[PDB]
């Protein structure tokens, strides 16, 4: 029983983690095999990148320092080819997540992680995420058996308090660039099959109050959920609703019927998995692994 | 800028994880130097779970019964005792990824991280705090016995937390590394249920501390209040009593913000009696009491907004 907000073990994303300082700034770089990937706004990029040489950018892995033989831009990344392999480098892979996903977030400072959480990458491309100055280079990570997949670097704080990144091939997620703008957060919208996919997780804990005798289509629950800024619901996310939906008995449509209710009336002093609010950060994957005991 | 609920980085305690297998039960084991710790239950039968006499069944054991085995490797117990709820098997190998560590036991309203582990495998990390009355609010299934809690400040790893059993409201109970249970539990299965659960003041005054410090005072009142007087109206609401030692705890976090801790105390009356009325706290409808005054001061800024 019970129901956490749950981060993948960081083990492996930690033996990665080294300090890069050029010049001033000193932020977080991944270290894979020979080659340290950090934002790029450590250093017009092409031009400030030509004027500098391997020794101008220092590399921290613990007490050792890092030899830079060599360096090229990717995008928003920097990539510092090293004289060094990564001893405790995983199995991995480069991955681009959809909004709605979920990862985990391993913050670090001068190189060194200090605290791991979980999130979703927003409808708008923000994270709502902890982090302060220091933190730029930080990473998020899926585990899929021994595998770590990289879907995320951290860049930027936006002026609401949210955040900004890239995928590790330097593509930002969201209509955001590296640099001091006017940039600002889009109206963000709630993840629909996320808060449907909790709702089952409530199920089968044992919190059904929300539960009532009616379906509904598909169309006409979207035509509902566009008026409460969520996410519309497409036939994509009801098959993906499927396992859930066989193991508690409750229809997908029947689900979306319960947050029709909730959506009209609100909770009524009542509270599900202990929030008074609908958790839109648990993708139905998320769900079926905590309540399965997937291991790694 | 942001406030999440962060655990420490699990890879300290990763590398100490192990599978302990005696009989028919499988379930994990935290491996420090030449010792195995695990739960003292791992001996027992489900029959056994009703009265066991974990004396007279360690007896009738040898070495050879207990299976260690770390990722693919097999360890060898050459020796084995009893401490407290805990099992100590001695290993003929000691574990190259030792960290620095200690035992501590917590009190009630500490926080720590948890390793959930089945089959001597890590699959998920989160953060908990130690409730008022002994429970832990976790996420555990089946197999789960054995998972850790702990806190990683500095480079030293400090083991508090060793699980043991659910309870039938789902809740979870446990002991520290030296076996000792928080709370008044056994591993029996008897009758035995959680007490009423309280709210961790002192932890929501200092989630309130960091709400100002990332720029929010909705909140705040122009009343103060006494000591006496505010928890006469906390104990009305099911909130643990604030002692002299806990306003003292806040003492940085007020002279931070400006704002002292009995007047902080007079917005938290306010808020039990009105609610949020649409509003929320660091994105929270609830008033959060799983953030320690050290935990605040860990993650938020030094700089008020
Ligand atoms: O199904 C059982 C059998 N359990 C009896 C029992 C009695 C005393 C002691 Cl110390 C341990 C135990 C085990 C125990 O409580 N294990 C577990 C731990 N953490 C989370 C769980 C989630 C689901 C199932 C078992 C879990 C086995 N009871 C549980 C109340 C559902
Ligand atoms: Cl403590």
């Amino acid at each position: 029983s019970g129901f956490r907000k749950m981060a993948f073990p960081s083990g492996k994303v930690e033996g990665c983690m080294v300090q890069v300082t050029c010049g001033t700034t000193t932020l977080n770089g991944l270290w894979l095999d020979d080659v340290v990937y950090c934002p790029r706004h450590v250093i017009n990029y092409e031009d400030l990148l030509i004027r500098k040489s391997n020794h101008n950018f220092l590399v921290q892995a613990g007490n050792v320092q890092l030899r830079v033989i060599g360096h090229s831009m990717q995008n928003c990344v920097l990539k510092l080819k090293v004289d060094t392999a990564n001893p405790k480098t995983p199995k991995y892979k480069f991955v681009r997540i959809q909004p709605g996903q979920t990862f985990s977030v391993l913050a670090c400072y001068n190189g060194s992680p200090s605290g791991v959480y979980q999130c979703a990458m927003r409808p708008n491309f923000t994270i709502k995420g902890s982090f302060l100055n220091g933190s730029c280079g930080s990473v998020g990570f899926n585990i899929d058996y021994d595998c770590v997949s990289f879907c995320y670097m951290h860049h930027m704080e936006l002026p609401t308090g949210v955040h900004a990144g890239t995928d590790l091939e330097g593509n930002f997620y969201g209509p955001f660039v590296d640099r001091q703008t006017a940039q600002a957060a889009g109206t963000d919208t709630t993840i629909t099959v996320n808060v449907l996919a909790w709702l089952y997780a409530a199920v089968i804990n044992g919190d059904r109050w929300f539960l009532n005798r009616f379906t509904t289509t598909l169309n006409d629950f979207n035509l509902v959920a566009m008026k409460y800024n969520y996410e519309p619901l497409t036939q994509d996310h009801v098959d993906i609703l499927g396992p859930l939906s066989a193991q508690t008995g409750i229809a997908v449509l029947d689900m979306c019927a319960s947050l029709k209710e909730l959506l009209q009336n609100g909770m009524n002093g009542r509270t599900i998995l202990g929030s008074a609010l609908l958790e839109d950060e648990f993708t139905p994957f998320d769900v079926v692994r905590q309540c399965s005991g997937v291991t790694f």
